[PDB]
DNA sequence: TACGCC
């Protein structure tokens, strides 16, 4: 439930601000 | 930033 790369929810890969 | 960044 959310980001993978960094934890941040609201986004998952794309959108983050790491891969 | 975030823009795929793989
Ligand atoms: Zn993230």
């Amino acid at each position: 439930k959310g980001c993978w790369k960094c934890g941040k929810e609201g986004h998952q890969m794309k959108d983050c601000t790491e891969r």
